[PDB]
């Protein structure tokens, strides 16, 4: 653990996502905002809402500047672009001017309950709104400091419900800037090459539910895409996968019947406290593409990655969860259930996201979740998708 002052700066949970705290403006204003791998704008509150208690105040900054132009980002949300000094107290020491927008308008986007107050999108400029000219908060600290290009993230998923207070005491996870903090993790780290430089695409080449292959078209993993977006809670799959990998967990976990219910991520199941059958659930793998050709590795998630713990309406003692998995007519997403298993490397430079099983997943005395390899396989590229 070479990078202490970030380790452990990240607080909440699947469900509602992961934030870090972050400072706007001069004087500097204290905001909490959600990491996100699947966008790249930086957009905070910036007028009084209901679901927030506090937001950033444009009037009140002496280095706020405005850029004369609107966003729009249909949830949804409206802004004013413009641009400020920003920091992160538990981040790299130093402070840089980043584009900013400042929501005035918004339509399911801010969450009763919720602590945040703002997106940090960590994603490239191709997808940044209204267009890539508005550089992503990420391309401005690496031009403008001396920060390695990539950034790191271990979501800690706590394996039960945390209530309102508990989720605010409770250390979420880290997120380090410009490095990788050994402490995170355990195993060695395994590379996949970032496809495309838009979202953190990637490329799955297999899918074995408890060592058995799904045996479909490896195309059809990565239809359209395949991301890893810390701001998706479940583990997210295409249309026909998420259909196939429905009917062999079902299979595996026969020995007991679930309601339709639950399957379709609408409804809980509840065990009595700490008899959750977490053995008759299989365990996921998926292949991806490696750094070498004809090369691959896989990484394991547990039931206790794919089941999120949630408090029963009766708040009982039971122990229970939904069902964290669920389809997608956008490609594969690697949410918060597939990240909460692993130590996550966004290395930009060198254009690979890295996998490590982390050092917070939560798992029984079986079973672990794994990242191993390597694997010989063939043809990766045709695994691909192409409009
Ligand atoms: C390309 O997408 C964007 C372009 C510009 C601005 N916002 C974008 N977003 C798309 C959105 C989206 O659907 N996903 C899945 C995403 N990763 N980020 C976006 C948003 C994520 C959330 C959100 C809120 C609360 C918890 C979690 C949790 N966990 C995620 C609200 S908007 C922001």
């Amino acid at each position: 653990g070479s990078f202490v002052e970030m380790v452990d700066n990240l607080r909440g949970k699947s469900g509602q996502g992961y934030y870090v705290e972050m400072t706007v403006g001069s004087p500097p204003q204290t905001l909490n905002i959600l990491v996100d791998t699947g966008s790249s704008n930086f957009a905070v509150g910036a007028a009084p809402h209901p679901f927030l208690h506090r937001y950033y105040q444009r009037q009140l900054s002496s280095t706020y500047r405005d850029l004369r132009k609107g966003v729009y980002v249909p949830g949804k949300w409206e802004g004013e672009l413009g641009t400020d000094l920003v920091s992160i107290p538990h981040g790299p020491n130093v402070t840089v001017r980043a584009n900013i927008a400042a929501i005035t308008e918004s339509d399911k986007f801010f969450i009763n309950g919720s602590n945040w107050e703002g997106i940090l999108g960590l994603a490239y400029a191709e997808i940044a709104r209204p267009d890539d000219s508005l550089e992503p908060f990420f391309d401005s600290l690496v031009k403008q400091t001396h920060v390695p290009n990539l950034f790191s993230l271990q979501l800690c998923g706590a394996g039960f419900p945390l209530n309102q207070s508990e989720v605010l005491a409770s250390v979420g996870g880290s997120m380090i800037i410009g490095g990788i903090d050994h402490s995170l993790y355990t195993g060695s780290l395994w590379y996949t090459p970032i496809r495309r430089e838009w979202y953190y695409e990637v490329i799955i080449v297999r899918v074995e539910i408890n060592g058995q292959d799904l045996k479909m078209d490896c195309k059809e993993y990565n239809y359209d895409k395949s991301i890893v977006d810390s701001g998706t809670t479940n583990l997210r799959l295409p249309k026909k996968v998420f259909e196939a990998a429905v009917k062999s967990i079902k299979a595996a976990s026969s020995t007991e019947k679930f309601p339709d219910g639950f399957w379709l991520g609408e409804q809980l199941v509840c065990w009595q406290a700490g008899t959750t059958p977490w053995n008759i659930f299989p365990v996921i793998s998926l292949y991806l593409m490696g750094e070498v050709t004809n090369q691959s590795f896989r990484i394991t998630i547990l039931p206790q990655q794919y089941l999120r713990p949630v408090e029963d309406v009766a708040t009982s003692q039971d122990d229970c969860y939904k069902f964290a998995i669920s389809q997608s007519s956008t490609g594969t997403v690697m949410g918060a259930v597939i990240m909460e298993g692993f130590y996550v490397v966004f290395d930009r430079a060198r254009k690979r996201i890295g996998f490590a099983v982390s050092a917070c997943h939560v798992h029984d005395e079986f079973r672990t979740a794994a990242v191993e390899g390597p694997f010989v396989t063939l043809d990766m590229e045709d695994c691909g998708y192409n409009i």
